């Protein structure tokens, strides 16, 4: 021994031992064979045996075979704040956003181009390629703990894969909307009518309310999904752009819309506009909007942010009906 090492090993295998019970419990997903987690836990029992000051309340395996597992909503603060957007409902408002953009910056300035997912926004923090943390928006400066109900969507994953041409970073703050498709809504609704509950009455209260369960094993039987589409603090990464910036995230292994596109003036985001106002009912969940923000990290840099909104990007909505 060396009681460094002693700490070490404990450290590492009670992790190990206690993301294998929240896949196991939590979710209906194992991965790890069903006799192996029975030598890990062994060990660790075998573990706690000799150094009994390692065996604590809050070890996963005396006071947690089965539970421990509860979200209490308690607030945690992002890392860098997370505003919210600012709208435009109307072509002339469009424009002079546009006008403004163009009046601090020059033709520099692309515009990257999203449909505006109508769910709810979910912050994921990863450290060192793990998922350390999960979060609702709030005040902008501090959002609601709910990182095992993240833990359970299948679009997130725990870890990020090594990229080749991108590295993993130190940390990582990542944002996204978490959904429900549109079949799945009503599928789930039909569900829990089949309880005797209440459905929701729209696709956004479902996933709002899907993803806010104390016990997140309700979540991670229900068909949620996440899109991340924008970036928080990083340490380890410096895109140059927003759009080279999504490379890095599908390499990486999260979850990024196929929608997204480029153009490089105001003409060519009012055609994603138009286009999108006779498409987006093709689209497998709601968009209620397109974002329009400007590509370059620099320039964003520049044009800064309020209190309350960012002010290198904007989101077009259309009309409800
Ligand atoms: C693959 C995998 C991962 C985690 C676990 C956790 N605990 C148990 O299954 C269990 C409880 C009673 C008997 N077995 C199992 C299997």
């Amino acid at each position: 021994q060396t009681a460094p090492e002693v700490l070490r090993q404990w450290q590492a295998l009670a992790e190990e031992v206690r993301e294998h019970q929240f896949r196991y419990y939590v979710r209906d997903a194992p991965i790890i064979s069903d006799a192996e987690f029975d030598e890990l836990l062994r060990r660790l029992e075998a573990l706690e045996e000799q150094h009994p000051e390692l065996r604590t309340p809050d070890s996963p395996t005396q006071l947690v075979g089965g539970a421990g597992f509860a979200t209490d909503f308690e607030p945690v603060d992002h890392l860098e704040r997370m505003l919210s957007l600012d709208n435009a409902f109307t072509a002339d408002e469009l424009a002079a956003w546009a006008g403004r953009i163009h009046a601090e910056v020059g033709d520099a300035a692309h515009y990257l181009c999203e449909l505006k997912i109508d769910g709810v926004a979910l912050s994921l923090v990863y450290r060192e390629g793990r998922l350390t943390r999960a979060s609702t928006r709030g005040d902008g400066r501090t959002g609601e703990d709910v990182t095992l109900n993240a833990r359970t969507i299948a679009d997130v994953p725990e870890r990020l894969t090594p990229g080749d041409d991108y590295p993993v970073p130190e940390v990582l703050e990542v944002r996204g909307e978490v959904f429900f498709r549109l079949d799945d809504f009503q599928a789930l609704n039909a569900s829990l009518v089949e309880e005797g509950k209440a459905p929701f009455a729209n696709p956004r209260n479902s996933a709002a309310g899907s993803l806010r369960q104390k016990d997140p094993a309700v979540t991670a039987r229900r068909r949620l999904r996440m899109i991340c589409h924008g970036l928080g603090h990083v340490e380890g990464f410096r895109p140059a752009t927003l759009h080279q910036a999504y490379l890095a995230l599908r390499a990486w292994g999260l979850p990024v819309s196929e929608h997204t596109t480029l153009a490089t003036d105001l003409a060519g985001v009012r055609e994603r506009i138009d286009y999108w106002g006779e498409h987006r009912h093709e689209v497998d969940h709601e968009i209620d909007g397109v974002v329009v923000k400007v590509d370059e990290v620099a320039l964003q840099r520049r044009l800064g942010s309020t209190s309350r909104a960012p002010r290198w990007a904007i989101a077009y909505k259309y009309p409800p009906e």
